């Protein structure tokens, strides 16, 4: 359905583009103008950002019982991919020219949830595999240089206005489960962490799964189930009257 | 049944949290206040404690038939985990900011038996795996610094049996304050952290000072004031009916 | 982000300048007016300040078992650096003019912590390295004359107004550590030396690491931990009540 | 935590100090009164004691097949250390002033086993190292003059077991003086240096005369008067409640 960057997503629909223009690729990566697509992608391994360790040990330190280090220089890794070998396609000739020239160019990866990842690098490997029963493939590797523009850099924090639990009042029979739904206003809230707790464990118990609250009526009576947001700025109280079987 | 640290337990329900507070993380790891959860964990490999060898041999030793060594410097290793890639959540944005900054921060692992493990470290790797028929995953590695705080350090501690708020029901006149007292059973509870929150801020407001809760009746009516312990295992709900002047 | 001349700094961002003017170079080394930069520095080794030994021995001294000497004439050393070879730049042309004329000129080394070192000298060596797979480099050596202007010469001492330890009161459980932070008022205090001691070592022990104080509650009870500044003009007393497990 | 000089100790925790007082550095090296620490020591190399050769042969000896010699003049060598470059610290400014002046001053090395070595010398070299990925270091070399004071010279000494201040609690009226007595256990302690300091100067002031402490109640209230030994291994806290006239 509608892409949502706050929910888990499957890889199908991921695309790869290379920048051709003379502007800033980092300014607005969401526009496809001056970008060329590399179609027929079979495998994609994005670059891995790593860092080295720096020693922070001194002789006059009280004790060397445990090691102490800090973050050093950072790297953007290497990005690898595979494509259907089509020498007549313009994008593949452009990639070959990129490899031959040796300059640093910008490439972006587009995900089915509406976000993009932008990297800059130079081509370091070109390969090919030939098999009688399979389609000939082209393997490409790009060494990245500098700090990339990850998708999290384009994410906007949104504050909440209120929290609602539905339904507010419900009766549960012993040995049965009831479903409670908690919602945040508006629909664009970034922080949706919350804790559902039971005042009386014997009278009722609560289990949290996603946005659904399950209540078990172990003992009959009236039990209050408070719900408090993770930030703790809002609160919701749900009253359940457990009915004996 | 009841979580028992003296009998074997299975891994389901292991959670991971990162510290956002300014106090001592090691002081009260059992309280969930000032901690943020990294939801949707797929794989988790804790850091391994390892110590180096130190040679303890001399030329004048009479018995050189066998080797003699001793324990040297101790290390905490690296902790790795995998999450579902959700760039729109605050947790992963905070993780990316933590990696970019390069500082050393504290995190904790909560086990299904009621114990916690606390580490201090810095992020050293960020990765991504993309495939057609599986959820895109984010792989994170953290290098630990210093002395960790394992569960065995907190083995002699007294758990709580219940939490009570007194008085339960009270009426407050507009422009006046009411005092509420929260107590833990038994008197030897070590973790007494709690959070008092208001369902309706306009109807009433709450201020926390020590073990006393102050309620101001800004607007007349019936307002529910839930109280949840810092660990979040108990809950107390106090109902106050504000009376107009 | 933190131009602090009182804390350790890595070397990246260090720059080299040569004076081109008629005014006094030592008077205002913080201004870049009338200074020309030498870009693309690859390696830098500053001058080493040394001294000579003068024999203070006499025939009539009773104690001649041990040698006695004194300080003699002092030298400024030699400064050697390497740049990227670009004969078209004006700075490299001025360097060759400086070598050919044989004049004694002033040069500055600017460090990433906001401090500068100014020297005066004459060029003694000009070299080059040619490699097929490496960029051609220019090697320069300057012999310094006279007393230089070190960064410590421009440092201004600032007195303190008060010392605070935070938090003042804390309770520690046996087998756990507590962090204490000591601060000086104002933020520009030059002398931040302090000794923090324990009145009762069995009841508690203290370890000093940087500005953080670690307290171990070996024995339960009330223990006073006095901290005295290195100058001894201020004093801070921290009381910790150790709680048995 | 094992200060035993009869068995081997690792080198972690060695500290460097410089004398500032006008007394005798060799009289009580254990006390840290009038000494300043040089923190952030990356590497240390103490001076080496060496002796020259003196020819004792003659023409009339019946045996001349083998050479015969004797011990000549003695030298204390050169002590070389490396610190982190922090020009804002008062210690490095004082070190630079020491190098510039040419005076011969005393310095101390303290080992983790509880022993001290005292040398007298003058600075002979000042160096610097600049690297992009490494902290800037300051290299110092000192040439020693005269006879040093090794730890083996102080192999006969009485360690202190405890320090007591009597009386612990006292009330002083404004405009009156109170006498406090400090004692060391046992009666044969060799190092009896101590520092008595006031947390609040306005509330009370302290003067040190011999083993008697005089307290003046300038302002009424409760004031803590910590007392710390010169070595700093013991601490005593005396609380005085000043009563208004």
């Amino acid at each position: 359905p509608v892409p949502n960057p706050t929910m888990p997503v499957k890889g199908a629909g991921t695309t790869l583009w290379v920048y051709k223009g003379s502007g800033d690729p980092y300014a607005n990566p969401l526009s496809d103008v001056d970008w060329s697509r590399l179609a027929k992608v079979k495998d994609l391994t994005p670059g891995e950002l790593t860092a080295e360790s720096y020693d922070d040990s001194y002789l006059d330190d009280e004790d060397a019982d445990w090691t102490a280090t800090g973050q050093g220089q950072k790297s953007a890794g290497d990005t690898s991919f595979t494509l259907a070998w089509m020498p007549g396609e313009q994008g593949q000739q452009a990639l070959l020219a990129w490899f031959n020239e040796g300059d640093t160019r910008a490439y972006k990866i587009r995900f089915p949830n509406g976000t993009v990842d932008v990297f800059r690098g130079w081509v370091s490997s070109i390969g090919k595999a030939v098999t009688a029963k399979e389609v000939i493939t082209r393997t490409v590797k790009v060494t990245n240089v500098g700090r990339p523009s990850m998708a999290e850099d384009r994410s906007t924090v949104t504050a909440a206005t209120g929290m609602t639990v539905t339904p507010a009042s419900t009766s549960v029979v012993k040995g049965q489960s009831t479903t409670l739904t908690v919602a945040f206003q508006p629909e664009g809230v970034t922080d949706k962490s919350f804790r559902a707790v039971s005042a009386d464990k014997t009278k009722a118990t609560v289990s949290v799964s996603g946005m659904t609250i399950t209540v078990n009526g172990v003992a009959a009576g009236k039990v209050n189930i408070p719900v408090v947001s993770g930030n703790g700025e809002f609160a919701a109280v749900a009253e359940i009257t457990v009915t004996a079987s």
